[PDB]
């Protein structure tokens, strides 16, 4: 079981690549890769830990050696923010790093599964789709759009709402991965029965809560050490249903049938091969019915730019 | 159970902070300071993540509100290196960091136990020694070194190399946290035997294991995820001590008898008032013993080095 990390050496890299030495099952394998310099050295700095998860860190151009027999590659690579570059710019440079990524990656490990956190998501998983088709590698059942994120806050804010255990709360997420495309199905979260006016209240704070974090970080960067924590869980569970583990569900952006979109997160039933079942969104409220419909457009223009950035 | 973090902001404090969120016991309550101005932003970027462990942040000159209330007080702040400054320079910066600090702990949270991070921490809890005698409120029990760090290392290439799972390897490190005053007693590793020239090799390289990172990050970077993971393990330990656990024994440089030096790590039984008792350092080997007492005087003057700092 090799997990590799791609943009190992930034703030999501470094947060995610120590949860998962300590976290990985026994015998595990973990490769870390950035054009960093420093990349090697964090490596050594995690194989101090005493954990049965073997760990080597690669810099350069190349990523080859992070990449060989890899099962699960995890892409965060990219860029937060930088003096002097606008929304534009940060699509422009991010979209570039990701169909390099994953090019090199469709040409050493083909058949591992890929869960991208690169921003714009909702636009990025549809570069990595259009990258692997040209290559004649494309499975749509191993290409994830990381969104546990949306799912982690929602639990984390009604939880604080009803005044319910962090950890018992599991609210699903749909959609896409970006302000009017999050969507917290608020309405299928057992015992929490909701106001219309809490559910107006808590749906804007889930879609606003990345922007939250980058206002009280004072342009200091975005969440870092949440969207860690956030692939970290993705990553386990992943490799949990990767080693035949039964009934791992995971909100995921992935290619499904277009009822809404080319790409959707909803509910998927993960196995040996990636996803095994994509699972129907269930009963909807007329708030969330309504939020869906309003949004189609939106995600379908961030699809759209995506895949107009490969096939130009 | 209040926790609180000094300088949460830096490349440890970050590790720490992401590592307590998760893991300090529900119903824990969890403070963060540094002067970066970011910082509260990585209060609200830990708070998304769904653990029954409040969470707030801080910056500015005042540590206060993160101190009122704090059970533990773990200090990260300082200077892990910045171009044009020496070996002297990094030191008189982060002594006066500790001074700084330790001060305000003394006037807003005096009862609760300080685990110094900031290296060197062979000069460093002397000096906050000293300044919590000259306010009045020093208790030799509450103060401690974090050395948890030369464990974990030791644990993990004892492992490597006699073949052995990382996780059930404990190695007993005494002496002082740095260079030659760090002492492995690997003769007292059950069910495993050295040769005189294994614990000379194991021995030098426990002792330059941070190095060995430095050197791995082309001399741009230092060990800052082992350690946040080995001061993780040491808060989890203190705070298991202090809400009444019983057999919590963790290696920490303290003031005891001055049996070899005025503060010496050595194993300790933690409790509800912090240290409880200070555990014979057993049986040495000729190695040991030997070793031992070649660093007894540069220990005693990195002491003297910080008694006398706090006076002038
Ligand atoms: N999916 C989510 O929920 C979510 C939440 C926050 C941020 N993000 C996105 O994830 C990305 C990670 O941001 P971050 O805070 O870690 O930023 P960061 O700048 O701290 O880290 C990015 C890392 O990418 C590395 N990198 C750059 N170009 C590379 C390349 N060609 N190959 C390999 N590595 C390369 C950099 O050296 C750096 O270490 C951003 O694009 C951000 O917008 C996703
Ligand atoms: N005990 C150990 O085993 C061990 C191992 C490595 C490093 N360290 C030490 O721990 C410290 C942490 O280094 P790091 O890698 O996190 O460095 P860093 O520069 O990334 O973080 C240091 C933080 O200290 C903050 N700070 C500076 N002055 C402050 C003040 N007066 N009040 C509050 N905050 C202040 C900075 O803003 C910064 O965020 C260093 O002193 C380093 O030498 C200890």
């Amino acid at each position: 079981m090799k997990v590799a990390v791609l943009g190992a050496a930034g703030g999501i890299g470094q947060a995610l690549a120590l949860l998962l030495k300590t976290q990985l099952p026994s015998g595990s394998e973990l490769s870390l890769y950035d054009i960093a310099p420093v990349t090697p050295g964090v490596a050594v700095d995690l194989s101090h830990i005493p954990t049965a998860v073997k760990i080597k860190g690669f810099s350069g151009e190349d990523a080859t050696p992070a990449l060989e027999g890899a099962d699960v590659v995890l892409i965060s690579a990219g860029v937060a923010r930088k003096p002097g570059m606008d929304r534009s710019d940060l699509f422009n440079v991010n979209a570039g790093i990701v169909k390099n990524l994953v090019q090199q990656v469709a040409k050493t490990c083909p058949k591992a599964c890929i869960g991208i956190i690169t921003n714009p998501v909702n636009t990025t998983v549809a570069i990595a789709a259009e990258v692997l088709k040209k290559a004649g590698v494309y499975d749509k059942n191993k290409l994830f759009g990381v969104t546990t994120l949306d799912i982690i806050c929602s639990n984390t804010f009604v939880a604080e709402l009803k005044g319910k255990q962090p950890g018992e709360v599991e609210v699903p997420v749909i959609g896409g991965h970006s302000g009017v495309t999050i969507l917290p199905l608020l309405s299928q979260v057992p015992g929490v029965s909701f106001t219309e006016q809490e559910v107006a209240d808590l749906t804007k704070r889930i879609q606003n809560a990345g922007t939250e974090v980058v206002e009280a970080k004072a342009g200091g960067g975005s969440a870092t050490l949440s969207m860690g924590q956030a692939a970290a869980r993705f990553g386990l569970s992943l490799v949990r249903a990767l080693q035949g583990e039964q009934g791992v569900v995971e909100c995921a952006y992935v290619e499904g049938d277009g009822q809404y979109a080319r790409f959707f997160s909803q509910p998927l039933l993960l196995g040996k091969n990636g996803v095994e079942e994509r699972k129907s969104i269930g009963t909807l409220s007329a708030f969330e019915q309504n939020a869906l419909e309003g949004m189609l457009d939106t995600l379908k223009k961030d699809i759209a730019l995506g895949q107009e950035f490969v096939n130009k």
